[PDB]
């Protein structure tokens, strides 16, 4: 569980993303893909793209880096209080998109990294320590509707 204080530096440094939500989507997806390959094979819809170029000139990537940005902006501004947006998440991840909890693992590295370093003076260790808690309770979260539908692994 995070604390009040772990909350506001999550929500402080998200209040900055929320400013240039498409280009946060497109450093975070494009991350991702390079870092590890074997989730760009689970879009249909961009494994056609082999480059960083592009990635980076894709607007459909861009459309989808703020769709997926959105859905977790809602769930942070919950504070934990997020039940009713990670069902329908969950259900789509595991039953349609097949995407394994360690992926969410790799995305949240992702979405780490590139608040690092767009925000270095609202992301210092403090507020890193609590972005990584948050996105560990949405994952706990997650693996748990997962295991309920047999897909924990
Ligand atoms: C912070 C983590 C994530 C969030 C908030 C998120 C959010 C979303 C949302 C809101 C959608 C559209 C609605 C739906 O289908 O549920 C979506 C679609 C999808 N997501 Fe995620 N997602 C996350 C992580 C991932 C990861 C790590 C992968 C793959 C490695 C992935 C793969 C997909 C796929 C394949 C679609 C369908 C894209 C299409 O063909 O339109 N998601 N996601």
């Amino acid at each position: 569980v995070l604390s009040e204080g772990e909350w506001q530096l999550v929500l402080h440094v998200w209040a900055k993303v929320e400013a240039d939500v498409a280009g946060h989507g497109q450093d975070i997806l494009i991350r991702l893909f390079k870092s590890h390959p074997e989730t760009l094979e689970k879009f249909d819809r961009f494994k056609h793209l082999k480059t960083e170029a592009e990635m980076k000139a894709s607007e459909d990537l861009k459309k989808h880096g703020v769709t997926v940005l959105t859905a977790l902006g809602a769930i942070l501004k919950k504070k934990g209080h997020h039940e009713a947006e990670l069902k329908p998440l969950a259900q789509s991840h595991a039953t349609k998109h097949k995407i394994p909890i360690k992926y969410l693992e790799f995305i949240s590295e992702a979405i780490i990294h590139v608040l690092h370093s767009r925000h270095p003076g609202d992301f210092g260790a403090d507020a890193q320590g609590a972005m990584n808690k948050a996105l560990e309770l949405f994952r706990k979260d997650i693996a748990a509707k997962y295991k309920e539908l047999g897909y924990q692994g």
